[PDB]
């Protein structure tokens, strides 16, 4: 991979080849990009589960539930094509999102009552069933994630453009805990180590010892990180990494920052998240060991939408970690209020 | 770091921001690279370390040995000009580039009878002395590496160009066993994983499971790979990684190959090394469980210039581990003749 790459800090240029590390974590939602294979295969996979009690899809990429809701009209034509008596109902989605305990499995013989090509047109609509399919929603309660299937899809053909950028996705053929390696990043040149996925820019930097700079979250996925993209992954302890396992952090030496513990109940219920190291405005940090014990992640702003003056931390290390998103400013999880109880 | 990236094997075309991880391995010896701060630190230095019992300096990179070749003029004329009766014998290098065991230290409070700026020109030589300071070459006998000084030096002040390209050396304050960690590289995207520094090229592949593909040496060094540059380094044998960590091996996972061990004796008194898994041209090699163990790699061609025409293996896996070099083919540590004794 040759070409030319100029240095925005360093105010230099360079040129060679190798590796190249990419973008379009930010700036907008590029690739944008799930497809699957011909849908015969995922309907007849679906007819197929539907019989041992698989009643919903919960999604492990949110751009793989924005796919889903590109085929559940097909899905839905073909299965009524097939004289089977099964509709499918997406839906939206808001963080976190969930994880499944079943997965989808071949059976890899499809239904031959289906079509070959994709010159098929001029669809037309079905209407309701009294079995219906669950799609990731807002809908825990009538059945939970125990019946859903999760994980069930894998990248072949090297899955890129043109145009935009295009995976032709194959489903998986064994049941999987980690997420899909075929798109993931891990680099490290002399100053940074970046971890970059669809959603993740978990990156980290060197000042006098390697330790988290900067994160940024589009969604929170429920996969555990693969340990083979993962730099400096030895005897690391659970209880210092900053993103736990559960939310797809990186199970490296990395991920630390002394004086800080597992974010274990931070504000992930938000969408997107930015994790810096300064203070939300008008807000200041004092170290005094008398703050009490580490709690849930509290908003700088009260339901009200007034500001909190003061705050004080245990054993913690100027400067404090502190959130973003769309309802504003939150802290780390070992940080509270001076005074307020 | 912003920019455009062709690809060649894909045929495809890539835009975008992030890491780029940078060729200058191959295609010629460019980033010369070394040249050290005032000099009279260092002279200073090693005035200091003589009474001491330090006899030598051994490189720990030939890039910091060719560095060498280029003060220790400057270095002798400062000594003499201190009144000290210490002169500098500098010499060639031939792999394996050696270990010491003692290293340079400071005394950071220099011999202030020396200059400041560097405008000091019209420089004149100096003579033989009665105590003599060696420089890595052939003189292992004389003293050993034992009373030898071997990684002292680190790179400070960003250490790039203009214009070709330079860093600016400080003395290490600390001795250490690992290498320099301000410059290396280690990356991997969905399907490569490579491993990069001055003279190290080690880069794996996936077929079917990640194994180690090719490597490329243009020496051998005796520095440790530290652990915060490598992937996936968790539960890694010491028996089966195919770069042993003495030779600046990276202790990963990514150094693993089926079927095959760690390569201890093979032929690294070479100078310069391609590590492929081809066959060397005019021989073939079977498996067979008749053969003997693994000793020692032979070249192709014996010592009169005749080939070699069948090899067998125990416990090998196709194709075969071969080497390249000034001197022609030769083959891995588990490959054996298939009749010659």
């Amino acid at each position: 991979d040759s070409g030319c790459v100029v240095s925005w800090k360093n105010k230099e240029l360079k040129c060679g080849s190798g590796i190249f590390i990419t973008d379009n974590v930010h700036t907008w939602t590029e690739q944008y990009k799930f497809q699957p294979e011909s849908p015969s295969k995922l309907a007849s996979a679906i007819q197929k589960a539907h019989e041992e009690g698989i009643c919903g899809i919960r999604s492990v990429t949110r751009l793989e539930n924005l796919m889903w809701k590109q085929i559940t009209p097909e899905l839905n034509h073909i299965l009524t094509e097939n004289e089977v008596k099964l509709t499918i109902m997406t839906g939206d989605i808001k963080g976190i999102m969930q994880a499944g305990k079943r997965s989808l499995r071949p059976q890899p013989t499809e239904l031959k009552y289906s079509w070959k090509a994709w010159g098929k047109a001029k669809m037309l609509s079905t209407e309701l069933h009294n079995h219906t399919f669950l799609i990731d929603g807002p809908e825990t309660a009538e059945c939970p994630n125990t019946n859903r299937a999760w994980n069930s899809l894998e990248v072949e053909d090297y899955g890129f453009g043109v145009f935009t950028t295009n995976i032709w996705l194959k489903l998986k053929e064994r049941q999987d805990v980690f997420c899909d390696s075929k798109l993931m990043s891990a680099a490290i040149k002399d100053n940074r180590a970046v971890h970059a996925d669809m959603g993740y820019w978990i990156e980290s930097a060197l000042n006098d010892t390697w330790k988290i700079e900067k994160a940024s979250f589009i969604e929170v996925k429920s996969c555990h990180w693969p340990k083979s993209h993962t730099l400096w992954s030895n005897g690391v302890l659970e209880s210092e990494m900053i993103i736990p396992k559960n939310f797809a952090g990186p199970v490296s030496q990395h991920n630390y920052r002394p004086g800080y513990h597992t974010q274990t109940a931070g504000p992930w219920h938000l969408g997107r998240l930015e994790m810096d190291f300064d203070f939300c405005e008008g807000t200041t940090v004092v170290v005094t060991e008398d703050c009490g014990n580490r709690g849930p992640s509290l908003r700088t702003t009260t339901a009200s939408g007034k500001l909190i003056t003061e705050w004080c931390c245990r054993s913690c290390t100027l400067p404090p970690l502190r959130y973003r998103g769309e309802d504003g400013c939150w802290y780390g999880m070992e940080i509270r209020p001076l005074k307020e109880k």
